RNA sequence: AGUUGUUAGUCUGUGUGGACCGACAAGGACAGUUCCAAAUCGGAAGCUGCUUAACACAGUUCUAACA
């Protein structure tokens, strides 16, 4: 009696909750709560088909199986397998057959990128098939039964049918029922014939002892089916483990044309990068072939090493450890980053059409020259970029970087770069996407900082000197600058979000953001030039990658695609957005048509008087800020200008490519940098405006202490400043200040916050420091706001208003359930706890600032 | 394998429709006197001293078990 057999008897021996909890016994899953919405709703991108995809990406991503050539599918079913190898690299044609009909699934024809390749058949059972050359076979079908001896005779039947298949082609065939004598002789017959392994997938359901027999991989057959079992019955008595959760397969949308993806770099640009990289790391050094880049070029690769709750928090905070979304914020391995790179970074936005070009220029030279109407660019200077470093103003690692600077051979390196750009060329400017690759890589930095660096030091995109930037408010006024935008006459107000903004840069969008060099000296042009045409029109990026015999870092490059690490990043994103919903504009008042937008030479005239005309007074209509955009048309013909949207490459974010954007009506609803604005009254009966977000993530991003330290000294001074930053701009939550009232009262008074709470560009950091946080209050939202015309400061933690508990709670507050008011009744005795673990230091009850316990 | 459904009760929304209103407050929540609401009283309507409906349609209301 083998051991399989062993396990379907005892299986087969359960009941129905012991059944449903064993089959979700440590196996990994995959959240499909979305797709199964979207399917549901009708859309026909972005979405798995099934949970076949996930299955089969698991496979591929370990190069288990190549798919390769023309793939043939057998048993398709819905078409997830088919569909996610429609997005490979070497593929070039998929057939899928399936029986269909009563009882059977049937294909959903979908659009992922792709599906112009695909060709699926319903129909035709694939026993009876004439079988023909393909290049990859995929085959998942297979019917569990509680039967063994039929699920066998079914595998037996399986494999004979598929056997005249494999003439020496990547395959990957589903085997549902491994376990026995005669299966397991035929599989070893199979093995001797055409190679491959058996292996076990980590998706699939503990209920089942399916495996797979896979080409790339050798093995011992029968080892590894009782690996298999040894496994289940090892998990059948092991202790209840929730299943591990992973997100679900993205798989982009629209035709792919695999004779324009490949990309010709220019070698003379970038071979000096190149070869710098291969001298430095000689030993390693290959040309894998494997590598699953479509878009970008690929230059080779080498080998590389592969790479906390906050207690005090945690401590003080209990009731949320319940809720999802807080463990889930807490939950970049190189399986993870290479998912990310080839669902996102991964594409090719196609090209303008002829007219749309000609209205970007236009476009953005008048937005330049407006720009500029004030201030000149400059060049900046080391002693600034040493004072920026100085002050510590997206990482830790900064002591290292103060270092470099201090330091004298640095500043070599960076001239040494820097006549290198003057001359023409580039020779160690690359950046990463995850102590010599750390000068350089500063040096790469200073010297786009030297060159671009105005665009932030002089605030060229002020909301004073821009129109519509909102760059240099911070939160505390992006609301009241939101309201202000609202009295304008005009419809809705649409905050349209755009799917992966960085990844959407066209050549041209680059080709305009480079005009700012026309306004510039000479010596100054020369670099700016440099930097624009050598490191920001060809890139070359460092990128992990993991395959079977350890991690590699490959080095590729690519023309579009404005890296998201770069100096400039922002100023320039921010003037794309701003040019791009100008266009929005344009077309939803009627001045751009689709017959303006295909002629390609359509006269400039009637869009040079509009812009002279009205363009100042629509850029007052909109605030900007990298990709996030809110934007007040004057008539709601707004919502249906797509056409030189999606014409320009920025696609929306979760909604069909043609259905007209949702505007808001109720400002205070409206998205904007993550957060969104509440206006509240106080007792004075003046008004403030203040932000807000969905709670769960405040307390989250609370919770993942990152890097700060395992210093309790230090895990507390940052719980502390995280603290503050609640009781300083999210007051008007029930249970944010309460919370900060207990952990400010709980840390010790004299140490000092350090380990800043927050990356956004909008947050100047006034909770940074040690100070009567009613005093700093009365600072930041009585005497320093613009908006507030009665200056009479508040006098006590009591004043100061709170939201109404309807939209409190409808922010995902806590109030109204047994949990959270036992927690704040027993408030004290978890300070106490957090006091006696600290140590023997002053204390400061801030509790009776409250009038619960006063 | 992928897919994955029924049954009964409960919370929304809407409509039909006489189909509700006010005062009040036990108690709870909240910590900004800020909100919930039993029980009671008063009125309103219906069928004669008693009642505050019932049904319909839809849910990613929740519940509870069955394929
Ligand atoms: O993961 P998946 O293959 O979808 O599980 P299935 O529901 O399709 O069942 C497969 C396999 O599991 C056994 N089984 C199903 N339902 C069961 C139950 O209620 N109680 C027991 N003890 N076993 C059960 C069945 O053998 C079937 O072949
Ligand atoms: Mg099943
Ligand atoms: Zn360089
Ligand atoms: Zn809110």
């Amino acid at each position: 009696e083998t051991l399989g057999e062993k396990w379907k008897k005892r299986l087969n021996q359960l009941s129905r909750k012991e059944f449903d909890l064993y089959k979700k016994s440590g196996i990994t899953e995959v959240d499909r709560t979305e797709a199964k919405e979207g399917l549901k709703r009708g859309e026909i991108t972005h979405h798995a088909v099934s949970r076949g995809s996930a299955k089969l990406q698991w496979f591929v991503e370990r190069n288990m199986v190549i798919p390769e050539g023309r793939v043939i599918d057998l048993g398709c079913g819905r078409g997830g397998w088919s569909y996610y190898c429609a997005g490979l690299k070497k593929v070039t044609e998929v057939r899928g057959y399936t029986k269909g009909g009563p009882g059977h699934e049937e294909p959903v024809p979908m659009s992922t990128y792709g599906w112009n390749i695909v060709k699926l058949m319903s129909g035709k059972d694939v026993f009876y098939l004439p079988p023909e050359k393909c290049d990859t076979l995929l085959c998942d079908i297979g019917e569990s039964s509680p039967s063994p001896t039929v699920e066998e005779s079914r595998t037996i039947r399986v494999l004979k049918m598929v056997e005249p298949w494999l003439k020496n082609n990547q395959f990957c065939i589903k085997v549902l029922n491994p376990y026995m004598p005669t299966v397991i002789e035929h599989l070893e017959r199979l093995q001797r014939k055409h190679g491959g392994m058996l292996v076990r997938n980590p998706l699939s359901r503990n209920s089942t002892h399916e495996m797979y027999w896979i080409s790339n991989g050798t093995g011992n057959i029968v080892s590894s089916v009782n690996m298999v079992s040894r496994l289940l019955l090892n998990r059948f008595t092991m202790t209840y483990r929730r299943p591990t959760i992973e997100k679900d397969v993205d798989l982009g949308a629209g035709t792919r044309h695999v004779n324009a993806e490949p990309e010709t770099p220019n070698m003379d640009v970038i071979g000096e990068r190149i070869r710098r990289i291969k001298e430095e790391h000689s030993s390693t050094w290959h040309y894998d072939d494997e590598n699953p880049y479509k878009t970008w070029a690929y230059h080779g690769s080498y080998e590389v090493k592969a790479t906390m709750i906050n207690g005090v928090v945690k401590l003080l905070t209990k009731p949320w450890d319940v809720v999802p979304t807080v463990t889930q914020m807490a939950m970049t391995t190189p399986f993870g980053q290479q998912r990310v790179f080839k669902e996102k970074v991964d594409t090719r936005t196609p090209k303008p059409m002829p007219g749309t070009r000609k209205v970007m220029e236009i476009t953005a030279g008048w937005l330049w020259r407006t720009l500029g109407r004030n201030k000149r660019p400059r060049l900046c200077t080391r002693e600034e970029f040493t004072k920026k470093v100085r002050t510590n103003a997206e990482e830790n690692q900064w002591d290292s970087a103060r270092a470099a600077v201090e330091d004298e051979e640095f500043w070599k390196l960076v001239d040494r770069e820097r006549e290198l750009h003057k001359q023409g060329k580039c020779g160690s400017c690359v950046y990463n996407m995850m102590r010599a690759i750390w000068y350089m890589w500063l040096g790469a930095r200073y010297l786009e900082f030297e060159a671009l660096g105005f665009l932030n030091e002089d605030h060229w995109f002020s909301r004073e000197n821009s129109y519509s930037g909102v760059e240099g408010e911070g939160l505390h006024k992006l609301g009241y600058i939101l309201r202000d935008i609202s009295k304008i006459p005009g419809g809705a107000m649409y905050a349209d979000d755009t799917a992966g903004w960085d990844t959407r840069i066209t050549e041209d969008d680059l080709h305009n953001e480079e005009k700012i060099t026309q306004q510039m000296d000479p010596e100054h042009r020369q670099l700016a030039n440099a930097i624009f045409k050598l490191t920001y029109q060809n890139k070359v990026v460092k990128v992990q990658r993991p395959t079977p015999k350890g991690t590699v870092m490959d080095i590729i490059s690519r023309k579009d695609q404005r890296g998201s690490g770069q100096v400039g990043t922002y100023g320039l994103n921010t003037f794309t957005n701003m040019e791009a919903q100008l266009i929005r504009q344009m077309e939803g008042e009627g001045v751009l048509s689709k017959t303006d937008l295909e002629n390609p030479h359509l006269l400039e005239k009637k869009i040079t008087q509009w812009l002279e005309t009205k363009g100042v007074e629509r850029l007052k209509r909109m605030a900007i800020s990298g990709d996030d955009c809110v934007v007040k048309p004057i008539d709601d013909r707004f919502a249906n200008a797509l056409l030189a949207l999606n014409d320009m490459g920025k696609v929306r974010k979760d909604i069909p490519q043609w259905q007209p954007s949702k505007g808001w009506h109720d400002w205070q609803q409206v998205p904007f940098c993550s957060h969104h604005f509440h206006e509240l009254i106080m007792k004075d009966g003046r008004k403030l405006v203040v932000p807000c977000r969905p709670q769960d993530e405040l307390i989250g991003r609370a919770r993942i202490s990152q890097g700060a330290g395992w210093s309790l000294k230090e895990t507390a001074c940052l719980g502390k400043a995280y603290a503050q930053m609640w009781a300083l701009m999210y007051f008007h939550r029930r249970d944010l200040r309460l919370a900060s009232n207990a952990i400010c009262s709980a840390v010790p008074v004299h140490w000092v916050p350090t380990s800043r709470t927050t990356w956004s560009i909008h947050a100047h950091h006034q909770w940074m420091t040690t100070e009567d946080m009613l005093t700093v209050w009365n600072r930041v939202w009585i005497e320093d706001n613009p908006w507030m015309e009665d200056k009479t400061p508040v006098t006590t933690w009591e004043d100061v208003p709170y939201l109404g508990k309807r939209e409190d709670q409808w922010c995902g507050s806590l109030i109204g359930l047994t949990s959270r008011a036992t927690w704040a009744q027993n408030i004290l005795t978890a300070i106490q706890q957090v006091r006696s673990l600290i140590g023997n230091e002053e204390f400061l009850d801030y509790m009776p600032s409250m009038k619960r316990f006063r």
